[PDB]
């Protein structure tokens, strides 16, 4: 210290190349979301398992050809039928139902007129199959869509709706998967006041602890509220032994300036024994940010100590934070995804990569979103950020970026 000034590439490399994938374990499927399988997943049966009508209509020997036929009975989805179908003769087929022994094809209704039922109008007695079917047609034969044995979910499939489904579908309801990263935030500062309390003179209300928390929730992951720590090692060291204990990952913010009442990186140093890969990036905001390992027992731990600033402390949490607890949790590229919009406001550069909360919206027929940066219009205010622009470092030439100039926005919220 003080720590040298790290590049933003060179940090973010750093941060996941520092960061460790988590241990596996076995879930039911239905808490699938979001996991990311550490197992191939096969089929051990047939999908269909049995040759299925596709139509509602009526199982036929192809070769009978057109005319009037004589139905033997029905095939009824769930059930498997008993009767062959013999030349001039028919089953009926709801869509799902097994087809008969002796049928080879399927013919839809509308395709057919009936001729006979009976007095009850209870059966259908006798159709007019008024085409030629082709051999095959409306049947899914056994294992058209899956096959036994078929490999259907590879390792490292990142878990959604759709695959819970075909967990489902192959009756694999049970599957190996990485562990998700246990997240515990503090907050450090002697004015820092709980949400809860009334001010006190020179006091404010810690607003990072609750940013920084539902952000890490909002991606699905568990985490520990550490509470608010003041402005001394003694404490520091303690809760941070505690975060460690209790968790995979410490977020801390304030206590990072240069400043006096400042110690926490030299507690991650000496009293911790962490190994800090960075404490100061160039970067706006974000200057002050840190980022500590530490390896006990074989395992290792992750620190984020970041800057007190509350607009500091949700950016460089979901520029570097997030990242990382995707790796943790077992997604193979866990780098964020960076779309193309158009700003909306001309802004002047900084000599530091600059990053800032907007608001992403797709216009009528507009091929690219406009990205309108958050604090300055009702109807957006009541939008949260869903993307964080990323700003281009000054450089002689460009100076400033003028509406309309397509710039990187990272996604961070949905849409
Ligand atoms: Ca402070």
């Amino acid at each position: 210290s003080p720590f040298p000034l790290t590049s933003m590439d060179k940090a973010f490399i750093t941060v996941l190349e520092m960061t460790p994938v988590l241990g596996t374990e076995i879930i039911n499927y239905r808490d699938g979301m979001g996991r990311v399988l550490a197992q191939d997943v096969y089929a051990k049966d047939n999908l269909p398992p049995f040759p299925a009508s596709v139509k509602d209509g009526y199982a036929v020997r192809a070769a009978d050809g057109p005319g009037d036929r004589f139905i033997i009975g029905e095939s009824q989805a769930g059930e498997q039928p008993t009767q062959t179908v013999m030349p001039g003769q028919v089953m009926r087929v709801t869509t799902g139902a097994p087809i008969p022994c002796g049928a080879d094809a399927v013919v839809q209704v509308e395709d057919t007129e009936l001729i006979r039922e009976s007095d009850d109008g209870t059966e259908e007695l006798e159709v007019r199959i008024l085409v030629q079917a082709r051999p095959g047609q409306d049947i899914r034969p056994i294992g058209h869509d899956i096959k036994r044995g078929e490999c259907v979910l590879a390792k490292g499939t990142h878990m959604g709706p759709s695959e819970i489904g075909l967990l489902a579908t192959v009756g694999v309801t049970e599957v190996e998967v990485n562990k998700f990263p246990v997240v515990a935030v503090m907050s450090t500062g002697n004015e820092l006041l709980n949400p809860e309390d009334d001010l006190l003179p020179g006091k404010i209300r810690d607003s990072n602890r609750s940013t920084l928390l539902a952000t890490i929730q909002e991606h699905g992951y568990p985490t520990i509220n550490l509470g608010i720590v003041g402005d001394n090692p003694d404490d520091l060291l303690n809760a941070l032994n505690e975060g460690i204990s209790r968790a995979d990952v410490i977020i801390t913010s304030g206590g990072v300036s240069m400043g006096e009442k400042d110690y926490l990186k030299q507690v991650l140093d000496i009293d911790l024994h962490a190994q800090i890969h960075f404490g100061r990036v160039f970067m706006k905001p974000g200057l002050p940010t840190t980022f500590a390992t530490l390896d006990i027992d074989g395992v290792r731990k992750i620190i984020f100590a970041l800057p007190g600033n509350p607009v500091s402390a949700v950016v460089t949490c979901n520029l570097f934070v997030v990242p990382a607890l995707r790796k943790m949790q077992g997604i193979l590229d866990p780098r964020p995804t960076i779309i193309k919009a158009r700003l909306s406001c001309d802004v002047k550069l900084d000599p530091r990569p600059e990053y800032h909360r907007c608001i992403l919206t797709w216009h009528h027929q507009e091929p690219l979103p406009w990205a309108q940066s958050t604090g300055n219009s009702r109807l957006m205010s009541m939008r949260s950020a869903n993307g964080l622009l990323m700003l281009p470092p000054k450089t002689e030439q460009y100076v400033e970026l003028h509406k309309g100039e397509v710039v990187d926005v990272m996604v961070i919220g949905r849409l």
